[PDB]
């Protein structure tokens, strides 16, 4: 991976403003601010990279900035971080990947219920919503996760 | 992170997302964002002088950013831009612009209908809600307005 960062850095802000607006929510998620686990990725970019990452996501996980940015975030899929693309995830519900893959290929919104691991290797059970999000171009660009343990 | 601060040094979007995740409303507003008309008020000064309005908030009213910073909204209760503190308004409900001086004296959400004046005279119904913002300091220091005609 060789992921890009925005310089200036993103509009976080303004994506959490714009999901609470959208006109027509498939998944309500409530009201939503930065103090919330979260995390935005580049659609645009290989792999669709983390590009940033709140405070409270890497709190969650255990995993600081320099170990989450510029990474698909499947690497949680693993107690050792280390998940191959396209790979049968060997604790993961296989069903459960897909449906995620596809919502994602399609912008489409979702939310599931997914087994992951902190850093030190803790099992979980992450309640995950992604949303789509449009940039200044107003195509969809990113897209942004809520993680619950 | 990018936090767009609107003309002043005010970050308008923080404080929208601050509104939208308060925990105990006592008005609904719903979702909010830019695209509206609203206004941000220094309580922390002389007589709650407008600090930031927004383009729609200009539009709708006809006024500019220079006729409208610095000074009380109170002028819009007015044909002319005039009225003076205290004054006994002609063409608005007393018990009106009563509710909204107290509700704002004591940081508390307020939500009425009150006639006003666009720049050419023009009146109209202000379906008008305001509600308090704390600022970095945890404390209430502006109050954000949003006009609805
Ligand atoms: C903003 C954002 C936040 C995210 N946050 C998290 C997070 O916190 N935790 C997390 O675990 N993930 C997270 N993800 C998900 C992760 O990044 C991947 O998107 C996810 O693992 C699915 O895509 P993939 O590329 O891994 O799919 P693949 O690697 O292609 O794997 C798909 C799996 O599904 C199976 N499969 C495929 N097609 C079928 C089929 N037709 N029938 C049956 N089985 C099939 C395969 O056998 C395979 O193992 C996030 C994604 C985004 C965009
Ligand atoms: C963020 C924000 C946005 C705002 N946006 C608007 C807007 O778009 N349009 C708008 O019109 N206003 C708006 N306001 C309201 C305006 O700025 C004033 O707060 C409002 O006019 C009331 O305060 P005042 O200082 O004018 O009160 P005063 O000048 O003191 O007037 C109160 C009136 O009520 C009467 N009154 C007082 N006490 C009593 C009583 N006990 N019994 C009977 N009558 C009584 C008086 O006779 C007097 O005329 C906004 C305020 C804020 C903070």
């Amino acid at each position: 991976m060789h992921t890009l960062y925005a310089p200036g850095g993103y509009d976080i802000m303004g994506y959490l403003i714009q999901i609470m607006n959208r006109p027509n929510p498939q998944v309500e998620l409530g009201p939503v601010d930065t103090s919330v686990a979260l995390i935005l990725c580049d659609l645009k970019q290989k792999d669709t990279p983390i590009v940033y990452a709140s405070e409270a996501f890497l709190y969650m996980t255990g995993y600081s900035n320099a170990e989450v940015l510029g990474r698909n975030c499947r690497f949680l899929q693993s107690p050792d971080g280390m998940v191959k693309p396209k790979s049968t995830r060997k604790y993961v519900d296989s069903n459960t990947i897909n449906t995620m893959r596809k919502a994602i290929d399609r912008n489409a919104e979702v939310q599931v219920e997914v087994v992951n691991f902190k850093k030190n290797g803790q099992r979980f059970v992450n309640f995950l919503t992604m949303i789509p999000v449009r940039d200044e171009t107003g195509e969809y660009r990113y897209s942004m996760g809520f993680q619950c343990e």
